[PDB]
């Protein structure tokens, strides 16, 4: 699977991004999954076409989500979250506070942030204000997958 993480603290602007990258998506037509970290051990609601679950475990990885989405022909992916997993990602910053506890990182792609930051930097640097820029981008970043 084609599968991308947002990371970033509160208000970090991951929602913006996860929005308007999952519409874009949606747009170009792929099959998109999101995944976000927040007595009847099971409970479904269908109709429609949508099914709603509601599935209780003492604890759920990334992995046993993703497991659940195989089966559904995904062309991508976004997950919010799950820092420490190894995916594409892509940081969100407040500031450069923010980035320091969040450069070491795996497989880090891009950074959007609030404003410009110190030192070097090996990975494109976006304002979170320009999606004109950053989706497309984004897009082919999938698409060469």
């Amino acid at each position: 699977m084609n599968v991308w993480q947002v990371v970033g603290y509160k208000h970090s602007g991951k929602t913006t991004l996860m929005e308007k990258w999952v519409a874009a998506a949606v747009r170009e037509g792929w099959r998109v999954g999101t995944v976000k970290h927040h007595g009847a051990v099971a409970t479904a609601v269908e109709g429609d076409g949508l099914l709603q679950l509601h599935l209780r475990r003492p604890l759920w990885r990334l992995d046993d989500v993703l497991a659940l989405y195989a089966p559904l022909r995904l062309d991508l992916v976004l997950v919010e979250g799950y820092k420490q997993e190894r995916h594409p990602k892509v940081v969100l910053v407040r500031s450069e506070e923010d980035w320091a506890s969040l450069q070491h990182l795996a497989n880090i792609r891009a950074v959007i942030a609030w404003e410009p930051l110190e030192g070097p930097l090996a990975h494109p640097v976006f304002s979170l204000a320009d999606d004109d820029e950053y989706i497309p981008w984004l897009m082919n970043e999938v698409r060469t997958r």
